[PDB]
């Protein structure tokens, strides 16, 4: 057996494990004393496993945390903006069929909104509603300056 | 057996191991007492292994960390810009098929965006969506001043 | 055996070792207690070994560190510029086939960019893309004031 | 009988001196002392020949003033900024395959650039590239005011 990763959360390990199993890769999981997970595979499947994980963006990379960068007027305003982004994500994530959401705000304001849907749901009829919710959440934002992109978790082709 | 490299992250060791194995170099991996990965090969494969790794830029070089250069107005704005770059990378990294992303922002603003896609996903038709997402994330940025380049891993 | 260099990193030692071996030089390596490497060669190969290493830029020189020179608006602007150079090197280094990159910025701005490619990848068709990425990363930079030079490690 | 030539040498310089002597048909032995520095010795009968060869090649190498010692102010600041730029450009140029060593002296407007090249590489076709990289690294520099001189180590 070849080790893939240790120290995985339950969710990360489950997603990677399910992905590999669905591609007929023999993967085994073990839990350490902290409750974190280790995935391993047969040596003969190692290259195939890494290709599959790589192509699917696993393990997921981390990005800068505002609370680490800023643990001042401009600093305060970045924290206020971040709170608003999080509030809008929280709200949009209650729409049935939404499974992930990112909002980046520029406060004439503008906003970028990425919504990931269940593969079995088409959120296109909700785009006008989403834009109106974002518009009215945020100071001085017009419809023409909100970009909404919707994607199925199953990929670019739906 | 001959140790090639120690102190590797799990991800980098896996990339290096898979690369070697796919070029028919037998390689073994182990974890040391600090939790870092070591890769080893047979002495007879040493030169080939290093040639392969060198040609693929492994082990990967590191670059300056903003938090080290700056552990002040200009310093503050650099950190605000970095946060925005990271926010945009985080958002773009949720697009199906994106496996790596870099954003460098100049705030008339401009922006440079490199997207690495899965070799199995064609992201070229998404360039305008990606451009529009970046445009609306950042103060005073026009489409004509955003470069989006997509490369397959 | 004659000593070449001690205190080498794993990468520097591996690269020098592989280079020498590929040129039919009998080189041996030993690890010290700190994990650093020593390379040695037979005395009869010493001159040739030093020639080959010198010709390939080994061992790599240390150049002035901005954090040492500047441990002021001029000093602040140098560090901002350095951060941007590093950001651009980090970005360009994700392009498949890039194995090394240097960026020197003059902020009309100008920029100098050197990219070292793998011997097995032709990055010449990517020069315009690289130029455009650099252009839009940096305040007040036009295409005609960006030099991009690509060299194969071969 | 053996006779010491020099102690306190860096590994790089002892290697240069050892290779020079061997290639000029003088045997040499090397050791590392307790402080990590290198000592070169010869058979006593070879002492005059050895010192002659070393003297004729300028070894051991003279040292030059260190900006961080002369300046341990705006004129001082600008010298340090210039030095950083010179070092950045040397670092960049030193990545070009075939470059053994290089020096850059900037007047910020004009620049002087010396490159020492491998005898196995022809860098003459790269002079225009080198000039353009230097030009675009540095404020208000024109091609006509950049001198690039390339010399083989041979």
């Amino acid at each position: 057996k070849e080790q893939l990763y240790t120290g995985l959360t339950e969710k990360e390990a489950n997603q990677m494990q399910a992905l590999l199993l669905s591609n007929d890769v023999n993967v085994s999981k073990e839990m350490d004393k902290s409750g974190n997970m280790t995935l391993s595979v047969a040596a003969a499947d190692f290259v195939r496993a890494i290709t599959i994980l790589n192509n699917n963006g696993f393990p997921k990379k981390k990005f800068a945390d505002i609370e680490v960068i800023f643990p001042s007027p401009s600093q305060e305003n970045a924290k206020i903006n971040y709170l608003k982004e999080q509030d809008i994500e929280r709200l949009l994530s209650k729409i049935p069929g939404v499974i992930d959401c990112s909002v980046s705000l520029n406060v004439p304001s503008s906003a970028a909104v990425l919504v990931i849907s269940s593969p079995e749901v088409n959120l296109a009829p909700s785009v006008i509603q989403i834009k109106n919710l974002v518009k009215n959440s945020v100071d001085d934002l017009k419809l023409e300056n909100i970009s909404v992109v919707i994607k199925s978790s199953s990929g670019q082709d739906g």
